[PDB]
């Protein structure tokens, strides 16, 4: 093989399609136990088979909608629609639209720039301490690139215009945006047909729909001051506590006793629930409405506090050595937090790596919370084991 | 703020410096328990404070050296040198050098292309099933970008020339390469001065040196047929088993009994050691000489087999319910494997996401191995707990 065939240069766009895993995660099927929202049983834990990259291009658009609550605190509503037969997904939000005007540096309409060109963002100035999930300027373009059809509609009353542009064929084709006069209430609606051939799928099947549906419930629980609709029906979730209830309200421990769930809203930026786990350490956590499915420093930050205080309680009774990992093994923690300018080791944002001193806020759990944590059955499970 | 200040486009190079976490990991200090190789005690587990991105730019160059064993099976040696006082790190390997000739498409010398331009690689053709660690065409440029001085020396007898080019100031400055006549044994030497200001460090301190040193021992253990030298001394590690010995050969369980370590080289591509853990699940694993420090499907693939067989043994004696996570909680597994065209969710390659059916090989552990695994004290720990 010649030098020119062995050593190759790729464009950014080529690289995304060649190496999708670092941008959206695996484009191959994955089977694992997790929580989804099914049509027949609602929230439940089961084996699910899905393609991570498909989940993630949906998630990018969903989190972008959530992020608009930080641009416009008056935003009230996100609407999610999924139609497997037509293969059409739409995510709509109110609050301020996107400026329908030509960017004077880039010489294109602002929505065309930030949905149709890589590395474009309103989150590149870190002197502003934002609790948006958006950080890198890729998400929306990644969804576009993995869609056969990708449509952006937005209306910005400030500029008195609406904007509609459609891309097709993995962001490789587009056409002149339709601009009109607009004097109503702002909105943005992203409508896309995912390119199922990129994920070796024939249709949006029940498992991927159940996962996408659960993310809508996640958002109802995590995104304060925003109501969520799914396929035309408002979700009956109002606050993180009611969201946590979907997991633990009807649940018993192995001895037949209802799980005791304890909650502290430490401040506006930190909501924490804790209960007993009997299947090893479990965490459900959100940073700026991103599901941090590998955890991160925010999880460790909260859990370490609990583990420390519970070792004190067990030590007042362990009259041998109780190790942190044994305590952590009995914890099921739920965390909803807002972190200033978070960092992650991947675009998929499963693991939040920002150190706590940089969070912009603290979550020091009260002594009342710790007293309750010492009574939710975690201490008893440990003390029962101190005998063996 | 105006449209042009709010909505910004970045170049690829700008984005790497603005958002380093997705390319090299956190540029902030991290403190955690882990294994390093210290000057006074050798291999040990302790709290270590280091900057992940600094570790990773070193690792990129080290794995690139390991990868050359796949270009030239005759390669025998990698030499690592770290001088904290001068701030100079050098990684040298023999076997075939890099072609010292002008790339006819890109119109630059091949080494200048693949060390000085983003998205350049010999690993972009996946029709070839390679067990290199290199996949994305970033690594070497990332080290260059986070170095104040970055030098590439290579000699390719086939082309009868040597090549030397130096970059400076985060890959923003360079000068004409020095080409000479060469008729000796090929080599590549990468020498760099990391830009410690990017990591808020004054010097290569003991902790980062101990971690970098351990990676050299990792490579001696993981990279078959390649001897490793560190600061002028060959490392006394010959094969994965002798490497594993550095962790467990002198170790006792909590009852004062030496850890029983069991080993199977299933085939050329899979080497597996297993022993008892008393601090929850532990894994040390390598894919194509990358330290997979978050694990991946290769870890689950091996562990699931063990967990399945051990539940059978415990069930022949558990005359209640022993759950997989409880068995996994007593396992310390060591894995060295070669995976065809692996995937990862990040450039840092901590988590290998390729599904096992795509590995290019299998690791079905023998019945002899499983019999031994049922006697290394994992079953006894479980059975002891079945009483409580
Ligand atoms: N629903 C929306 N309403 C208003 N602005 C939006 C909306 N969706 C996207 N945007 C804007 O479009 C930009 C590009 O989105 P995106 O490509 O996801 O980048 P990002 O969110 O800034 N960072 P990331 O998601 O980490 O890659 C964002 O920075 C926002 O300014
Ligand atoms: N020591 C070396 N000997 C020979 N070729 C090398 C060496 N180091 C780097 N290269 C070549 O330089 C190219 C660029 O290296 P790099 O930028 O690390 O990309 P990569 O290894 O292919 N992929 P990645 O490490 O996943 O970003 C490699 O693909 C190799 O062809
Ligand atoms: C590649 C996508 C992985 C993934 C995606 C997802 O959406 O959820 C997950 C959950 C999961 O169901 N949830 C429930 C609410 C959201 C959440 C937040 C943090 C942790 C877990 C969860 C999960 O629970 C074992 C495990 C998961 O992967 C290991 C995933
Ligand atoms: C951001 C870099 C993280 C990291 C880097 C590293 O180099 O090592 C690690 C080890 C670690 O020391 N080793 C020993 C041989 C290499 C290896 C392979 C897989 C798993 C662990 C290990 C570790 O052991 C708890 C934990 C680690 O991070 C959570 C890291
Ligand atoms: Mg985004
Ligand atoms: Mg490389």
């Amino acid at each position: 093989a010649s030098v020119e065939r062995v050593y190759q240069k790729k464009t950014q766009l080529e690289h995304i399609l060649l190496r999708p895993d670092t941008y959206i995660g695996s484009v191959e099927p994955l089977t694992q136990f997790m929580w989804v929202y099914d049509e027949d049983v609602g929230m439940n834990c089961r084996e699910v088979t899905f393609v991570p990259g498909l989940y993630k291009i949906f998630d990018e658009i969903l989190v972008n909608a959530a992020d608009n609550k930080q641009r416009d605190k008056n935003m009230t509503c996100i609407k999610v629609s999924i139609d497997p037969e037509s293969n059409i997904i739409s995510i709509w939000n109110n609050g301020k639209g996107i400026p329908v005007v030509e960017h004077k540096v880039e010489k294109v309409y602002v929505p065309a720039l930030i949905f149709g060109q890589l590395l474009t963002s309103s989150n590149y100035d870190d002197d502003e301490k934002k609790v948006t999930g958006g950080r890198n300027g890729y998400g929306a373009k990644l969804c576009n690139i993995f869609s056969t059809k990708f449509t952006v509609e937005t209306a910005c009353k400030e500029y008195k215009h609406s904007f509609k542009q459609t891309w097709m064929n993995n962001m490789m084709k587009t056409s002149e945006a339709k601009i009109k006069h607009f004097d109503g209430e702002d909105y943005t609606c992203i409508t896309f047909q995912p390119d199922l051939s990129k994920f070796k799928m024939e249709k949006l099947d029940k498992d991927i729909v159940a996962l996408m549906t659960r993310r809508a419930y996640d958002l109802a629980g995590s995104c304060r001051g925003v109501k969520v609709m799914f396929n035309g029906k408002k979700l009956p979730v109002n606050g993180f506590r009611s969201y946590v209830d979907l997991y633990v309200k009807d649940k018993l421990d192995e001895t037949g006793v209802a799980l005791k769930v304890i909650h502290e809203l430490a401040n506006e930026r930190w909501d924490v629930c804790l209960t007993l786990s009997e299947k090893g350490f479990q965490q459900i956590s959100f940073v700026n409405s991103i599901a941090t499915t590998k955890g991160g420093r925010h999880v460790d930050y909260v859990v370490d506090q609990v583990v420390g205080k519970l070792i004190e309680v067990v030590k007042k009774k362990n009259k041998v050595s109780v190790k942190p990992f044994q305590v952590k093994n009995h914890i099921w923690v739920f965390i909803n937090c807002l972190i200033e300018n978070p960092t992650f080791d991947s675009q998929t944002k499963e693991n939040m790596t920002l150190q706590p001193k940089s969070f912009g806020s603290k979550c020091q759990l009260s002594e009342k919370f710790f007293k309750a944590a010492s009574n939710c059955g975690i201490v008893e499970s440990i003390l029962n084991w101190v005998k063996f």
